């Protein structure tokens, strides 16, 4: 289960441990009702929901946006495979679900695919047309890797205020299901359907982020003393309600980052930290106050906080960074118990193309990266998994230069990078600062580590010598 290609070339980290419910009351139910009914609206001013179509939902499988793609293309080929599509869907029409699949015959393996696409028909427009990017819903980061997210903390971090602060029930459900008071009646039965048989038993995605930011938007208004301790039973003046969501709801989500459950909130002050009543009435905490963050480098979002480095010309970018441990940890973790040398290779050489990509400043990770790059051949096509996160987005699964690779992420498609210069050298790019490096696990200057960098050709050798000699390599290295 030890991806062995990363293990050789990591030895340093051998002894290295990290490596190896009541309802909502009434009053917070209307509060909730009247928050997520404005903030649907305000979501579909400049967008229509749309269903999306058979034909959208081939595409995609087609480009897996293990050997069960294969299954994929060839079931959404088979006109089998659509007829029972439009058997259930008669179901979903009358309300009611009976064929889909939610959790090994092909029977079974159809329908769970065509559940998927039933979801998809009725609810992929919140992902196809980005109702939650950012531009559409000021709180959202939906369709950002992990290259942009540190510019929007980075912009949040500008406006004025406090510190940066950083379980879906029934009521939670009905408040999703809004959006489809703006749909045909057609497609919301159908989305009704969808919404309510996959909770009895990625959208989720989508609809996770909208009822996360109605929760920060909540906790915003009992921090700023618009709803006060009565309110949890019954809300006296609703419409004092939408009047501050009128007033500032824009402004407070723009002050938030919010992708599926997790978030950061910059409030206009440090009231928010205590501001936990409505938040534990929904179920959605304790009553320590939050802590919060002075230095927005430090706060903590989609597992990372992220860092500001500049090129040697002085151009500025703004990088992801977490715990070297968990980085070297995952890599030298192999999924696969078949073993094989070629495939447990190939995964490790997604790893290190990603750490080329996302964590190149941090030295022993750019070293590590080159070790690995040169001791895997260099035809070998990248496989494998490197990363959950949805932010993740898989540049570097390729055969590419990986500074072609680079200078397109982080230059030529970067909106924050309006000199779209080429960088064109490995040097001319950072890492952190030393002492940063060293606080999130960097083993430089320790001397296992010194020793390990100064005979890394040794070790990149002795896997070309297991893997064979016979494949052509090359040397990232020198
Ligand atoms: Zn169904
Ligand atoms: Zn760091």
């Amino acid at each position: 289960l030890v991806n062995g290609v990363v293990r050789l070339l990591s030895k340093p980290w051998d002894v290295v441990t990290g490596v190896t419910v009541p309802d909502p009351q009434e009053g917070t139910r209307q509060v909730m009702n009247i928050v997520s009914s404005w903030l649907w609206k305000e979501l579909g001013k400049r967008k229509r929901p749309r269903v999306c179509t058979k034909e959208e939902f081939i595409n995609k499988v087609r480009s897996n946006a293990e050997k069960e793609w294969k299954t994929a293309v060839e079931a959404v080929n088979d006109p089998r495979f659509w007829a029972l599509v439009d058997r259930e869907r008669e179901h979903h029409l009358r309300g009611e679900c009976h064929s889909c699949v939610y959790n090994g015959s092909r029977a079974i393996w159809y329908m769970w695919l065509g559940a998927r696409f039933l979801e998809f028909e009725a609810l992929g427009f919140l992902n196809e047309d980005h109702w939650m990017g950012r531009e559409n819903s000021g709180g959202g980061v939906e369709g950002l890797g992990l290259q942009r997210l540190g510019y929007i903390l980075e912009e949040m971090n500008r406006a004025p205020g406090g510190k940066m602060y950083a379980r879906i029930s029934k009521f939670d459900l009905e408040n999703e299901a809004l959006i489809t008071n703006q749909m045909e009646e057609g497609h919301r039965t159908l989305a009704l359907a969808v919404i309510k048989y996959t909770y009895q038993n990625v959208v989720t995605y989508a609809l996770n982020t909208f009822t996360n930011l109605v929760v920060q938007l909540i906790r915003n208004m009992e921090a700023e003393e618009v709803l006060e301790m009565q309110d949890l039973w019954l809300l006296r003046k609703p419409e004092k309600v939408t009047r501050w969501l009128q007033s500032n709801g824009w402004d407070r989500l723009k002050r938030m980052a919010v992708s599926g459950d997790d978030c950061v909130v910059k409030p206009i002050d440090d009231r928010f930290a205590h501001a936990l009543r409505f938040l534990n009435d929904m179920g959605k905490v304790e009553w320590k106050p939050s802590t919060g963050w002075s230095n927005w480098e430090e706060v903590p979002f989609c597992s990372h906080h992220f860092n500001k480095l500049y090129l040697k010309d002085g151009r500025s970018i703004v990088v992801p960074c977490r715990h070297q441990d968990e980085l070297i940890g995952r890599a030298r973790v192999s999924p696969g118990a078949g073993w094989s040398i070629r495939e447990t290779a190939c995964l490790a050489k997604s790893y290190a193309q990603m750490w080329q990509l996302l964590y190149f400043h941090r030295r022993d990770l750019r070293l590590m990266a080159n070790a690995i790059c040169s001791a895997v051949p260099v035809d070998w096509v990248p496989t494998g998994r490197t990363t959950w996160s949805i932010h993740g987005k898989g540049e570097w699964m390729t055969t590419e230069d990986m500074l072609m690779v680079w200078n397109r992420v982080w230059i030529e498609e970067n909106d924050h990078m309006e000199d779209k210069t080429p960088v064109t050298k490995w040097t001319d790019i950072p890492y952190l600062g030393k002492r940063e490096d060293l606080w999130c696990g960097s083993l430089i200057g320790h001397r296992p580590r010194t020793t390990w960098a100064e005979n890394i050709k040794d070790t990149v050798n002795m896997v070309r010598r297991i893997i064979g000699d016979e494949e052509k390599y090359m040397d990232y290295l020198s």
